[PDB]
């Protein structure tokens, strides 16, 4: 076991390479441990990337990059879960209240093209990519129906005649 | 290499103290290595907290806490995720078929303003904070139009009379 | 510290154990530390699982393991999450721009009752025919009402001449 700090970090097809000090301990370390979380930091940025040696042999180090420690989330009581790896407010929470997202900008799909904002509390919506279909069998705004079974009241005409409730929404 | 067994965790600045119990190995195990997914568990619980030394330094250890024994889930096969932390049915699973998350309700936002719950098969999507606005060329509901450019049909009035489709919603 | 290959892993109330193929160490291993992110590969996969021991005692020892880098994702810069384990383009991306998720299908709920799609940019949301209801203060397509407060102009009758607005959504 041993200590080192993280300068560089390269891509290849089995893994990352990564550069760590402690001396030149090598420019082209072996690949790194992914276990789910992964992260690609800037050159020569505040971390620290332990190594462990197969066996006691020097020429093999695996690292494990570990999120800068100024930048730790202090997570709160009976919490958990995964973070931006250079900011302590852009993170996942899966608590006992609800499953909980943080960020500014929220988007989802291959093309991002999804997008959805709760910028001031409010709600903006955005897939401007395609259309939108819905599938439900009753639906509402503030437990008024406005779906495709909604009808809207006439009132008295010019002529006095009363009408009654219009024909639903026209189907294409 | 050397197993123990939780105590108590408090944060601090640049990582956060843990006692692990061992003979009281330290009372703030300061170091606790953080790749991506942490979490702050209650005092006295059953998880395993195994200590890591820098070298053969004894001065020097880290630990790696893990989720509770008595709370792991068994995941099914080609599938993985996070989970919460003292629960095995609150997590997040990316599987072949979809991006699946279970929970009994679901917040978004810097705030949790956008809340969205799925209870009893129904959807109750609530968003408290404000305005609801959506961008898309379409809105069907059962593939019927009823969003900004859906039109009434009309029947006939009190004199026999027949009008003509409905103009749009009204433009502020 | 040694390091080994992935075989067979069984499910256990104590954990997931997993058999590896460091001739054969052993059937019924000491299971997986789980931090948080799990997986639960199929048979003779290829991935690699390395092993330490308690101590020096060989009869206990815990393996961690990884994803296998034939099927490792190459982050951006500045990105990091956590990803399918079989496949580098079924993410979650927690960057400085936005959440993004990125998969050709959405579930939600405790059933995968609330399903959404953005395949083409054509989000399709379904239901499974439950009770779609919204709470907001108005609601809004393409920046114009088509909510509980949407009102529709309507046309001249025929010898009845104009008439006003009708009224808003039929109430239950």
């Amino acid at each position: 076991f041993e200590r080192h700090v993280f300068r560089k970090l390269d891509h290849t097809d089995t893994g990352a390479i990564v550069t760590v000090e402690g001396s030149g301990t090598m420019d082209e370390d072996v690949p790194v441990i992914n276990s789910g979380y992964g992260f690609n930091p800037e050159d020569d940025e505040e971390l620290e990337v332990f190594l462990l040696s197969d066996g006691s042999d020097a020429s093999g180090k695996f690292g494990v990059m570990t999120i800068p420690r100024n930048k730790q989330r202090k997570w709160p009581k009976k919490t958990g879960g995964i973070q931006h790896p250079f900011n302590a407010d852009k993170f996942v929470q899966l608590d006992d209240d609800s499953i909980w997202l943080k960020d500014g900008k929220f988007t989802l799909g291959d093309n991002r093209s999804l997008s959805i904002t709760v910028e001031g509390n409010n709600v903006v919506i955005d897939t401007g990519g395609g259309e939108l279909d819905i599938r439900s069998s009753k639906l509402m705004h503030n437990g008024v129906n406005i779906g495709d079974s909604h009808v809207h009241p006439q009132q008295a005409d010019s002529d006095g005649d009363t009408e009654a409730d219009t024909d639903p929404p026209k189907r294409d």
